[PDB]
């Protein structure tokens, strides 16, 4: 689909089998998803912008499904108040910038 | 222009006889720059950061030029860890996201 800028580009998202808003969005290297359980092992994690730091679990090779579309790579839990969809799966579902 | 996501979407962009590289951020509402001068009225404002508000100082209606588009609005100016493009900016040269 085509997403327009208008209001925050804000698209529903799947996890395990949870359906969630989140954040398409190009500024962030890496997504970022709000405080959830996931299994298996993380590491420690520091990430940062206008404001500061937060402290982040990184997930490895998590699936998230995005307007049907399965991307899968690492994912970064925390106390965020909006799911962030970054780059690193934005990539894997085609999803380019065009003006 | 069609750009993937690879890599950061940093570009040349022009404010105030200034060559610049900024970062186009679908998830910023607003466009926020390093420190620098810039001609006209300005007023301290907060803007919602991480952990927190942030002071920047706030000029309207700014002439900026963006991949040789023109733009004309706010540009906020403070301690940002990079200079980024927002949807205020990014809906005026018809930006969108697509896949
Ligand atoms: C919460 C906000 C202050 C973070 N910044 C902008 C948001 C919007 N897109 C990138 C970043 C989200 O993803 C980054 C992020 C970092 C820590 C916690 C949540 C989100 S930013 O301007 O500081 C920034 C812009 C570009 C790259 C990095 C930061």
């Amino acid at each position: 689909p085509q997403i327009t800028l208008w209001q925050r580009p804000l698209v529903t998202i799947k996890i395990g089998g949870q359906l969630k808003e989140a954040l398409l969005d190009t500024g962030a290297d890496d997504t970022v998803l709000e405080e959830m359980s996931l299994p298996g092992r993380w590491k420690p994690k520091m990430i940062g912008g206008i404001g500061g730091f937060i402290k982040v679990r990184q997930y490895d090779q998590i699936l998230i499904e995005i307007c049907g579309h399965k991307a899968i790579g690492t994912v970064l839990v925390g106390p965020t108040p909006v799911n962030i969809i970054g780059r690193n799966l934005l990539t894997q579902i085609g999803c380019t910038l065009n003006f």
